[PDB]
C-alpha cells in the first residue's frame, strides 16, 4: 500500500501562517489531504512547548488542533524544556522507509550522514499553500522521478 508519511508540523504551520504565525490549521489541512487519499500511517511531529500559552515571539492560532490530532494518534509531541524536532522527523521517516512532508531540506542533517542526505533527496515532499489549499507537486522529483501517485506508494 502506501509509504509511511511523516509531517514536519512546524514547517507546515509556519507556512500556512505565512511565515509569521504558527497556524495549526495548516497541519490539519495537510493531514486531511493524506487521509482523504487513504493514508492511515501518518505522524506529525511538533515540539511539546507549542502546547504552552503563547509568547509574543511565537504567535499561534488554533492551538486546540494539536490535542485533537494527538488524541487521534496522528500528532506526537517531541520533548522540550526551558530543536529536537528535525532529527525525530528524519530518523522516523528514514527508519520507517517513508516520506517527509516539509519545505525544509535539513542541511545540517544532510551533512551528518550521507545516507540521510540521499534519503532527503529521494523522499522529501515539498508543497505550497494557497490559502487553505494544500498543494504538493504532481512530480515531486521532476522527471528523474515518479508521479506523486507512485511517490507515495511502496511500489507502482
Amino acid at each position: 500500500d502506501l509509504r509511511p508519511v511523516v509531517i514536519d508540523g512546524s514547517n507546515v504551520a509556519m507556512s500556512h501562517g505565512n511565515k509569521e504565525v504558527f497556524s495549526c490549521r495548516g497541519i490539519l489541512l495537510a493531514v486531511n489531504w493524506f487521509l482523504e487519499r487513504g493514508h492511515t500511517d501518518i505522524t506529525v511531529f511538533v515540539p511539546s512547548w507549542r502546547k504552552e500559552q503563547p509568547r509574543p515571539d511565537v504567535p499561534i492560532t488554533d492551538q486546540h488542533i494539536l490535542r485533537e490530532l494527538e488524541k487521534k494518534k496522528i500528532l506526537v509531541f517531541t520533548p522540550s524544556r526551558r530543536c529536537y524536532d528535525d532529527r525525530f522527523i528524519v530518523k522516523l521517516a528514514y527508519e520507517s522507509d517513508g516520506i517527509v512532508v516539509s519545505n525544509d531540506t535539513y542541511r545540517d542533517l544532510q551533512g551528518e550522514r550521507q545516507e540521510w542526505k540521499r534519503f532527503i533527496e529521494e523522499r522529501l515532499l515539498m508543497y505550497s499553500f494557497v490559502n487553505d489549499k494544500f498543494m504538493p507537486p504532481d512530480d515531486p522529483l521532476g522527471r528523474h522521478g515518479p508521479s506523486l501517485d507512485n511517490f507515495l506508494r511502496k511500489k507502482p
